[PDB]
């Protein structure tokens, strides 16, 4: 797609501190944008819309390559149409805005200059930012992670992308996204299906895999940090079912490992850490800090401060495993007593090093599930089991919860807030901000 702009396009700045390991740290400016997808696609030389609805233009959109060339994206209104503002080093997003239509949630990456992302180098070091998830009910998920995207949202490799980064293009994911509008540069019309229950949305016929850190899932119920590797790192379009992922028929089919090694303390048996108020260790209701460690071996560490009080991830034993350090002895543990093969078939801890090793995007969101109602993050799951199926519940949600059109009615205003970013070496971003 190119770029139109018969609406401006003005990144809301965020800030975040760059630490080094000397003990002090520096400020560092940059700013977010939303993912193409959430943009108003239209033909380049007039208002027609390209997609409308759940549909393409038949006549603009004939197949994936014209479509590209009549189309492009165009500015966002940041605040009045998507919910989004910053403020220094603070990130908000609502769920749902009402302006001349109804939008829901966003996804944002933070940028290094107004054409290209930020990328961070996860492994050796460590990244903390502050939350409040108090607003965030049951099927909503306030997510904060890690992508294996290129920085110039992929123009370099797709001469026909001279949106690139500025307009939020070269998205990828473990899910191997087929929801996604572009995709290398051309439309994803061909083998277009529109969903059944979202007016705006569909899958076609391509994806677009990555390796994918999900440092935080949450809302105010539950929460998780998973690493999906995939067997090519970066990004790189599949084809059809042989995706996997969500939007396949076949989940478990493709190049990336779409469920992850999840740590989830309410679903490894520590139930009074996580939730609202205070007969919990973490209370919800209140800003919570998350700093998480990557450390050289592969493994990743965890710990969180709330009014100055400081936990790591709690213990769990799970079959021969003992600890908090998500490890491959865990990995290979959730695997046995839960269930599962997708983890290690795509080479688990040491396939994901080869993305924490090279740059990674940062992703923050929010979203409804419309494919599984967010019950995989903080119910029981499948909704047949029981408390007796090994690793079912993940959280204290009813089965019944997160359907979209019933919480985008009863919690419009839910909305999370991201703030105070911190990255640098394992040990350092305690220390004083700059
Ligand atoms: O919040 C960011 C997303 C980026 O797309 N992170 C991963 C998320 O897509 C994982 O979703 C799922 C993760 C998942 C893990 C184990 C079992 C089932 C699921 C599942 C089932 C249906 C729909 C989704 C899932
Ligand atoms: C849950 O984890 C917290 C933090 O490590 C700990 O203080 C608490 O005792 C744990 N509670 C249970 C029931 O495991
Ligand atoms: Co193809
Ligand atoms: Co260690």
């Amino acid at each position: 797609q190119s770029a139109c702009t018969l609406q401006s396009e003005t990144h809301p700045p965020l800030t975040w501190q760059k630490c080094s390991s000397g003990g002090t740290c520096t400020q560092q400016t940059g700013s977010v944008v939303i993912d193409a997808n959430w943009r108003w696609t239209h033909a380049t030389n007039s208002s027609t819309n390209c997609y409308d609805g759940n549909t393409w233009s038949s006549t603009l959109c004939p197949d994936n390559e014209t479509c590209a060339k009549n189309c492009c994206l165009d500015g966002a209104a940041y605040a009045s149409t998507y919910g989004v503002t910053t403020s220094g080093n603070s990130l908000s997003i609502g769920f749902v805005t009402q302006s001349a239509q109804k939008n829901v949630g966003a996804r944002l990456y933070l940028m290094a200059s107004d054409t290209t992302y930020q990328e961070f180098t996860l492994l050796g070091n460590e990244f903390s930012f502050d939350v409040d998830v108090s607003q965030l009910p049951c099927g909503l998920n306030g997510a904060l992670y890690f992508v294996s995207m290129d920085a110039d949202g992929g123009v370099s490799k797709y001469p026909t992308n001279t949106a690139g980064a500025k307009y939020g293009t070269g998205y990828c994911d473990s899910q191997c996204p087929r929801d996604l509008k572009f995709i290398n540069g051309q439309a994803n019309v061909e083998g277009w299906e529109p969903s059944s229950n979202n007016a705006n949305t569909g899958i076609g016929g391509h994806g677009s895999c990555c390796s994918e850190m999900d440092i935080w899932e949450a809302n105010s119920i539950s929460e998780a940090l998973t690493p999906h590797p995939c067997t090519t790192v970066g990004q790189e379009i599949c084809e059809g079912d042989g995706c996997g992922g969500t939007y396949s028929d076949n989940r478990y089919g493709g190049t990336c490992d779409p469920d992850g090694c999840d740590w989830n303390p309410y679903r490894l048996g520590n139930t009074s850490f996580y939730g609202p108020g205070s007969s919990f260790t973490l209370d919800t209701t209140k800003k919570l800090t998350v700093v998480t460690q990557f450390e050289t071996s592969g493994a990743i560490n965890r710990y969180y401060v709330q009014n100055g009080v400081t936990f790591q991830q709690p213990n769990a034993e799970l079959g021969s495993y003992s600890g908090n350090e998500l490890n491959d002895d865990y990995c290979t543990a959730e695997e046995a007593e839960f269930g599962g093969s997708s983890f290690s078939d795509k080479g688990g801890l040491t396939q994901f090093k080869k993305a924490t090793s090279g740059g990674m995007v940062l992703v923050m969101s929010l979203w409804d599930d419309y494919y599984a109602n967010m019950l995989w993050l903080d119910s029981t799951y499948p909704t047949n089991e029981t408390s007796s199926t090994p690793g079912a519940v993940r959280g204290s949600c009813s089965t019944s919860s997160g359907v979209p059109a019933q919480v985008e009615s009863q919690s419009p205003n839910a909305k999370v807030t991201f703030s105070n970013i911190k990255f640098g070496p394992i040990g350092s971003t305690g220390n004083p901000s700059g």
